């Protein structure tokens, strides 16, 4: 047929009929959850690159004291839908939100949930004293990679960068570090 940490706007989110909660650690359940969106989003991706893919360790991970959580949940089905996980740490010299994950569920992705996420993220980085918003993302992500773009991350000084050479060696790197500034007004 191709022919025919107060978060902000949680209005926003009722309207969609979800709710939101903040974490400091992942109780044993919505820990397993939240790992089981992760590799069902990431898991062909983190294969592909040089980092590859371990269960285990990617748990170990998610389980580290220093990541808070921002968690969606269905009101309906009291399911998880989506996350967004950061550390408040220093990036050369700079102070940022280090964004983990941004992850939604398939049926939620397309309808400013991964604006809402990423914008209540950089207000709570702005109001932390944290200058920038830090995150790491695969090259072959192409959907995470524009949305990205379309919210001013660019290329930190120390992202890996394309290069090609007469030699005919042709390096790819397989992640960016990408960066932007914090910001309290959207
Ligand atoms: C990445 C992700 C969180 C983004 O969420 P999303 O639901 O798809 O995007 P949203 O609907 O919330 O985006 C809203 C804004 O982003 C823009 N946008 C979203 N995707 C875009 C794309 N591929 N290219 C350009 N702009 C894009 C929209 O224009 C919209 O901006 P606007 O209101 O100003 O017009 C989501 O796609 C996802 O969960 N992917 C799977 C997991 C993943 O890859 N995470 C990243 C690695 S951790
Ligand atoms: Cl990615």
């Amino acid at each position: 047929s191709r022919r025919m940490v107060t978060l902000e706007d949680v209005d926003f989110l009722k309207n969609l009929g979800v709710w939101v909660e903040i974490y400091h650690h992942l109780e044993k359940g919505l820990l397993q959850q939240c790992f089981n969106l992760v590799k069902k989003n990431m898991e062909a991706l983190y294969r592909q690159s040089s980092f590859g893919w371990d269960d285990s360790e990617k748990l170990k991970e998610m389980e580290m004291e220093k990541l808070e959580y921002i968690c969606i949940f269905e009101k309906t089905s009291k399911k998880l839908v989506g996350f967004l996980s950061f550390e408040d740490t220093v990036e050369a010299g700079l102070t940022c939100l280090y964004i983990y994950e941004i992850q939604l569920d398939e049926h939620i992705r397309g309808r400013n949930v991964g604006k809402w996420l990423l914008k209540n993220a950089s207000i709570l980085a702005y109001r932390r004293n944290l200058k920038y918003i830090f995150l790491t993302v695969f090259s072959a992500n192409l959907n995470a990679l524009n949305f990205y773009h379309h919210f001013d991350f660019v290329p930190h000084e120390s992202s890996p960068q394309e290069k090609k050479f007469r030699s005919g060696k042709v390096i790819h790197p397989d992640y960016y570090i990408l960066y932007t500034k914090s910001r309290k007004d959207w």
